[PDB]
Order: C-alpha cells, then sequence, then structure tokens
C-alpha cells in the first residue's frame, strides 16, 4: 500500500510508513542537508468500491542545516494497483510580516510514483 | 505561544502541544463539546521562527475517522502562528475525499480559517 | 445589486457593471484615487440564480498590466455574491506570474477576498 | 500562439481570441455544452524564457442549462514548440451560506493547441 518509498515529477523523494493507526511518519528528501521530517495521516479503512485513499502530510522546511521559516501540506488521495500513485494538491505558507501576509501561501500539485 | 486550545468562529477548537522538536501534536474536536467528533490532529512548525516580527510557519493534518465515523477524507491546513494581545493562527485549507478516478476533478475543496487562542 | 461600487479589506476597489448576458465589466483600483493604480477586469456570473437561499455564482480576470506598470501576472477571483441591504462578495483567489518552466512550481498564490458594497 | 484551440486531457474544448487589449474572448465546451469565457492576458510579457500570465471565467450558464457555477482559470501560457497552457481553477457554486465552506474546488488543468 502507502509504506515506501515515493518519487515525484520533479526529483523530490519520500519515505514514509503507514501505522494501523492511520499515522503516516517519513522524511522528504539523500544527503542530509536536503532531508526533512514528515508528518501525516491517512484513511486505514478506505471505501470499497474503487475509490482512493484519502491521506495529507506537512512538511516543516527546517532541520539541522537550514530553515526556510516555510511549510508545505499535502492533500491527496493514494490510488493502488498497477501503477500506484498519490495524487496531490499542496499549500506552502512561508512567515510574514502582516504586511505581505496576502502573499504568504503558494499553491500547487504534486503526482508521486512508487 | 502555540501550546493551547483554540477556536474557530463556527464550532470548531482544538488542543495542541508544540514540541521542542518542531512536532504539532493534538485532538481536534469538530463539534464544541461533542466528543465523538474528536480526531488526531498532527503537524509540523517552525521552532525558530525570524525575529524580525514575521509570523510563525506551520502546517497540520486531519484524517476524518475515529472510533465512531469515518468519513473518507482528510483535511490539511496551511498557515501562520501571529502572536499578539490576542494570539491567532490564519490558515488556507485542503480537504481531499476519496473519490474514483472519473470523480477526481470534484474530490478538493479549498477553504481558509482562523483560530484564536 | 452586483453593479455598483465595492470595497475589499485591504482597501482595494472596484466598480462592476452586471450586464442581463452575463457579463461582468469594470474596473479594479488596488488603490484609491490614482489612474496608475487601475486595470481593467473583466468576468462572467450567473444571471439566473436558484431563489432558494444559495447566493449567486461569478468570477472575474485582472491582468496586472496597465499603461503605467506591468507586473506580470493575473488574478483571478472565484465565488459568489450575498444580495440584500449587507451586500458581499466573498472570494477565493489565485494570482499567477509568468516564470520559466523550471520556476512554474512558485508561480501561483492562492487568498482569499471579501467584498463590501 | 495564445489565440487558437486548446484541447484538455480528456475531451473539453476551447475557442478563444486574444485581443490587442489584453482581452481574451471566447467560447468553452465542456464535451448544449458551449459556454461563453471571458478573460485576461499580460499583452507585453517579458522576454527572459518566462511564461505569459492569463486567467479566465466561465459561468456554467447558457440557453440550455446552468448549474449555479462558475470557474476560473488563472495560469500561464508557454508556446514555441509544445504550446501549452498550464493552469490551475477554483469552481464555485451559489450556496446557502450554511454551506459556503463547501462551496469550492480547486484543481489543476493542462492545455494543448
Amino acid at each position: 500500500g502507502i509504506t515506501g518509498t515515493w518519487y515525484n515529477q520533479l526529483g523530490s523523494t519520500f519515505i514514509v510508513t503507514a501505522g494501523a493507526d492511520g499515522a503516516l511518519t517519513g522524511t522528504y528528501e539523500g544527503n542530509a542537508e536536503s532531508r526533512y521530517v514528515l508528518t501525516g495521516r491517512y484513511d486505514s479503512a478506505p471505501a470499497t468500491d474503487g475509490s482512493g485513499t484519502a491521506l495529507g502530510w506537512t512538511v516543516a522546511w527546517k532541520n539541522n542545516y537550514r530553515n526556510a521559516h516555510s511549510a508545505t501540506t499535502w492533500s491527496g488521495q493514494y490510488v493502488g494497483g498497477a501503477e500506484a500513485r498519490i495524487n496531490t494538491q499542496w499549500l506552502l505558507t512561508s512567515g510574514t510580516t502582516e504586511a505581505n501576509a496576502w502573499k504568504s501561501t503558494l499553491v500547487g500539485h504534486d503526482t508521486f510514483t512508487k
């Protein structure tokens, strides 16, 4: 299922483990200074009708090495089978002063392959 | 700072602990006072924010499954903590539901929330 | 009730004419006063809304180019009109700027705006 | 290069004209299925390799049907060889205000000429 190593369109790598508790843990990454801790949740008892499995996770972009004062959340679903995929939409927020709060959040989409 | 209980306009509250390791752990109560409405929250925050008056970036996730219900969906909030006489967390959120591939175009809602401590 | 002059929280102002056509035309003054801050807007609205209490779906676009300035980007607002004496337009918006392909992942901001008449 | 006929990732077609004044005017076929489109684009884009920013709106009402909804697409045009439009979109339906929180969907679409 979801546990394993996933790659997106643009080279990022995420190694995740799905607990039976609905917990998601892993890293978004190779080299230490590019690795960040992730945490999230997923639906551990999805519908049995062909629907995907809902899930979400967060990465705060601060590690031992660097800090971009920002965090990304990904919301999407796992679709299993032949080529398993995770289709997501994401929000990136940066810490801003009150003056720039209007432009603090980027939106995008990502697809991961196992 | 972030550690505490937070309420929105609209009848929702959450209790959270901001760990020194950048972890966010807590429980989200969808309907204030309703015990079957409690869900695990887990997220991350910037544990060393800028000292230039900028807020503190964060995010969390709730999958809407608990002992009592399962809505087959998950919400993620992305935003920032703004300290003040009245502290706030300002967010944008994405709620994704499980769908078949054909209905994927309609699986994700977007909105915004503001919580006050 | 849509036709008229609207203001948001940030002190942007827009003036719209709502056509029976379902056309929305007018100008968006991101500032107040100056020609230099004035841009064309165009959009569309549901000109035969449900009469069950639900609001009126609408959308419009501004490209941030005028004869004084060009920010190489455009914003789209998607929302609905709630009529009556305390009329309001609640929106979510997307701002996209021109980028290279390599940099397209950071080209679009999302946010929300509330307008009052 | 924006003027023309564009096709998305399964079905939908649109025909648009890019006016000298920054206007986009056209027709969107969501498969009786034809609707008015209107928008704006950057008529004087940077010459540094950057795409052309744009946006357009469709309200889903024509003389045959009405879904009490409107979609806005925001994105950019990428010219040359494999010219395309990459967009993200917001779909808002009229709702009562108790149901406001669930009025707006968000997505992405890519168009080809």
